[PDB]
């Protein structure tokens, strides 16, 4: 029985909070403290899907999916691209000239320097984001300011003063939504987009990755993602995270993942799912 | 400027961080800094010589995104070293393993604890700071109270340990890479020494681009061991690589390497050419 909720990490008004919320809005957000208790709701049937930060353009948190995605019996069922923007929110009726401190995240301080500098604020360190917005409300003291994305502002009932006060433009987060039964996206048929997640080990020896991608070039597959995982403690062998644009039962995916199979140990597909427009 | 002896770490004292520092520059101060990127300021003023900096760790624990901040510092990597990861359950001196009722740690250290909190009957507490927890219970005097830390913080605190290495899973380890302002290479190899070079490079995204980067070390017998993928901005248009290479750059074989790379790609930069750690072979 499917239960509606989708797991993210973080507290309420969060802007993974936010992604669930775009892209599956007829869905309950259900907040986890850790990255592994979403996986976790997903895997005990508290959630039906969850909503994993992966990718962050300016060095954000992002979960370790390299990791946590292959130990669990999981599947990537499609992916979100999120811009990030932060909002400077005050309690009601509070004035710019009021406020002495800025509370957000340690990281989020220095994403947004430009408007602490300017108004001469103390920037103060808080645990997490949409805790700060939280915590602005509990204290109830008219000189701590939030930096916080805007669902945090109406959920938490603060004013936002200044919007979109972060330094840097074009700050884009990529989530990938698992889930624990395998559905795979059906075979494009009129050149729709679809992403193909994998993990493979391979020998840590000179050559040994050239030859894993060899199919792919030679067969105009497309790769997106690709990262370097020692196993174990030692550098005997190497297990690799992938992303490629294609699907496995077109005749090119199907040719380079059988090149890819006789040079590489334990191949798992973890999804076939639609990919996004940014593509 | 002036060498002041101190290396930044991020952390609070008797951290991990705090135990690489204290391993592999005996002679050298820590300097605690609340985050990574303050870590990195702190050798960009001159207030530290080097930094020590967590870039890889074996159970998903938290580490910098080396790609994005060196590339746009103006530092270099002239070490590396890996730490193996280990909790100590420790507790006031004299306290019996009966009295305790509580352990405080990080969230993710709890996480990684969880039979020893089982098998007692313990409550898992939440802490900001898996040193700071071992601070806390050495401030507040509560006999009831335990944690799990490293072991450099149980010496720092005068903590007693109960039991040893009570973590759940082993072959946790962590990857640090030393860094400093001014750029210095590691000798040439003569006689088979371990040499890392790291370099990031910048190819279009289109089929067979990487393939194209990659030829040269594959026909050279240069082994990677390190590749990450970063897409630049917002657009698919052109993508990013952090590498780690086994090979000095002034080496025929990586000569060549590099040079057959630099025909495929825009923009190499190398970031470092440093000693590599016995853990390679
Ligand atoms: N060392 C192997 C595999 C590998 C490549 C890149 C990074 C990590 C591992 C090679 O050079 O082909
Ligand atoms: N997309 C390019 C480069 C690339 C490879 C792997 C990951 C990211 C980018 C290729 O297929 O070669």
């Amino acid at each position: 029985m499917k239960t509606n909720r989708i797991s993210f990490q973080g507290e309420a008004g969060a802007n993974s909070d936010t992604a669930c919320r775009n892209m599956f809005p007829d869905m309950e957000p259900l907040p986890c403290p850790t990255f592994e208790d979403a996986f976790n709701a997903v895997e005990t049937g508290a959630a039906d899907l969850a909503m994993i930060p992966i990718e962050n353009t300016l060095a954000g948190r992002v979960a370790d999916i390299h990791y946590l995605l292959p130990l669990a019996d999981m599947h990537i069922v499609g992916e979100y691209f999120l811009p990030i923007h932060f909002q400077l929110m005050v309690l009601p009726g509070v004035r710019r000239e009021e406020i002495k401190t800025v509370h957000s995240h340690i990281h989020a301080l220095g994403q947004c320097r430009n408007v602490i500098r300017q108004n001469g604020w103390k920037g103060v360190i808080a645990g997490d984001t949409a805790g700060a917005a939280r915590l602005v409300a509990d204290v109830k003291d008219r000189s701590m300011a939030a930096l916080a994305p805007r669902l945090a502002a109406d959920l938490y009932g603060l004013d936002i003063l200044e919007e979109n006060v972060e330094d840097s433009e074009n700050n884009v987060t990529r989530f990938v939504v698992l889930s624990k039964n395998k559905q795979w996206a059906a075979r494009p048929e009129n050149d729709e987009r679809i992403v193909t997640t994998f993990v493979f080990r391979v020998r840590n020896v000179p050559a040994a990755l050239y030859k894993a991608l060899g199919g792919f070039a030679t067969n105009g597959v497309n790769m997106t993602k690709l990262e370097s995982y020692q196993l174990g403690g030692r550098f005997i062998a190497t297990q690799f995270y992938a992303d490629i644009e294609g699907h496995p039962e077109e005749r090119s995916v199907q040719l380079a993942l059988e090149e890819l199979r006789f040079f590489t140990k334990e191949v798992r597909i973890l999804g076939v799912y639609k990919g996004s427009d940014i593509r």
